[PDB]
């Protein structure tokens, strides 16, 4: 299964800066459930602004750089290498990797981040059109989480 992994606010900003333009330790803890024991594939910027693999799960970086040899991730030079790994993938940013893989993944897991916030990347436009909802179920709010937002999965009609 190749799926894609996003927090996207209400107009689609996903990063400002190198950084998510938010704090939502609840994201966090999806993004943890989801993809513990699989697989995340992300761009080289994404890469850098975590400044290190996340744990107990299969790190992908997809870099031009042939000098790209870092402990603890595997590193691949091409799209079509996503392709040939095993087991459940996820998608992990940043934009340019959700521009080239909205129209090749199975599934998207969506963190709806119910604000404006201003950003200078975006995740790509997509439409209910072609995406039904499997589900969708609104976070909690707490004095630690304090922006609404609300777990989307789509699949591909
Ligand atoms: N809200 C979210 O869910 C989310 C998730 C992840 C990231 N982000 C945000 O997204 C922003 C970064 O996105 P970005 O688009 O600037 O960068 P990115 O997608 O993280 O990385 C871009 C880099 O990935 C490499 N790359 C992408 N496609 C490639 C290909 N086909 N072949 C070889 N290399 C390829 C290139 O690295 P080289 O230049 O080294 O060749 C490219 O410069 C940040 O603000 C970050 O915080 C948001
Ligand atoms: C405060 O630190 C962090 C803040 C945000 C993220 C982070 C959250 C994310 N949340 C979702 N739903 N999807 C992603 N593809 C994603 C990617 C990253 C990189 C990851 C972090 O540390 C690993």
């Amino acid at each position: 299964t190749l799926s894609i992994l996003v927090a996207h606010d209400l107009q689609r900003v996903i990063g400002f800066e190198n950084q998510l333009p938010w704090h939502l330790p609840n994201d966090l803890k999806h993004v943890k459930k989801l993809s513990t024991g699989h697989t995340l594939v992300m761009g080289r910027k994404t890469f850098e602004s975590i400044g290190k693999p996340l744990p107990n799960r299969r790190n992908v970086v997809l870099t031009s750089d042939t000098s790209f040899n870092v402990e603890g991730v595997d590193v691949i030079h091409s799209i079509e290498d996503i392709y040939q790994l095993p087991g459940h993938v996820f998608i992990f940013g940043g934009q340019t990797l959700f521009e080239e893989m909205i129209d090749k993944v199975d599934d998207m897991y969506i963190t709806v981040i119910e604000g404006k916030f201003r950003g200078d990347t975006f995740f790509p436009p997509y439409t209910f059109e072609d995406w039904e909802v499997a589900s969708s179920v609104e976070g909690k709010l707490d004095e630690k989480n304090t922006i609404p937002h609300t777990f989307l999965h789509l699949i591909r009609k």
